[PDB]
């Protein structure tokens, strides 16, 4: 069961832009999208990818833990971020993608592909360049897609270990206070047209899951912050958060 209200439209046009968020509750398995095609059109999932990823080097044993170090290579990167070493947490935290891209060569095409069969997980098509397929290859997921895949993560339903599932939702960990917690990743996807954000995951309250996935239109780095701000107006608005 599906609703369409494109009222939401307004918080993507008031800030000059244009996007699709779609919320699922769990709890009545309803979804609600102000957009019902861009909710089921396919994009690159850049580094929403490194969900997938982290389930996959963990299940594989590519990454012992979420406290492993992965050290920098030593070569300065335009993020400062990145030129540091990391575990886990802090490269989700920080999106870095050239932790995630050793992650991607450890595990190889052949398993790779394997597990996103096995996770069902958007077109499930890796072609293209081993370590940045996610960045600028075929593969492509719709938000929709994205729910499904994090619904699957939330029950630990996925085809990795029960550990593996637990740790990479650690790592989602962005926001918590007494009313609410957000597991989330952030994308950015600007190697194919057209250039998009991503915000994707999920709202635990004391009764209920709201599960999340947006995506909008990205044409400069300036209006990054809107990824979370227009999503949390439309929960706000939808009384899912106060
Ligand atoms: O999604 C973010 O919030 C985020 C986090 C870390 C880095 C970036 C990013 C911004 C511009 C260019 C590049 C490519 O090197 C990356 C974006
Ligand atoms: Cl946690």
């Amino acid at each position: 069961e599906w609703q369409e209200n494109k009222s939401w439209n307004a918080h993507f046009t008031e800030h000059k832009s244009q996007g699709v968020v779609v919320l699922w509750n769990e709890n009545k398995q309803q979804g609600f999208t102000n957009n019902l095609k861009r909710a089921n059109q396919a994009f690159l999932p850049a580094s929403t990818f490194k969900i997938p990823n982290s389930l996959i080097a963990l299940d594989l044993g590519v990454v012992k833990d979420e406290h492993q170090v992965f050290k920098w290579d030593g070569q300065t990167r335009d993020i400062a971020t990145w030129n540091r070493d990391h575990n886990l947490i802090t490269a989700m935290k920080y999106s870095v993608v050239p932790v995630y891209q050793e992650f991607a060569r450890q595990i190889g095409e052949a398993r790779m592909s394997k597990m996103l069969h096995a996770f069902d997980y958007g077109n499930e098509d890796i072609s293209g360049n081993v370590d940045s397929f996610w960045l600028d290859g075929g593969i492509r997921i719709s938000a929709t897609e994205q729910i499904s895949f994090l619904r699957k993560l939330y029950h630990n339903k996925l085809h990795v270990s029960e550990r593996s599932q637990r740790i990479v939702k650690q790592a989602m960990l962005t926001e918590a206070n007494g009313d609410y917690i957000i597991r989330a990743k952030t994308g950015y996807s600007t190697r194919i047209e057209p250039k998009i954000g991503w915000w994707v995951g999920w709202v635990e309250l004391d009764d209920n899951v709201w599960f999340f996935a947006m995506n909008m239109d990205m044409p400069t780095s300036d209006g990054l912050g809107l990824r979370q701000a227009i999503t949390k107006e439309v929960l706000k608005q939808e009384k899912i958060i106060p």
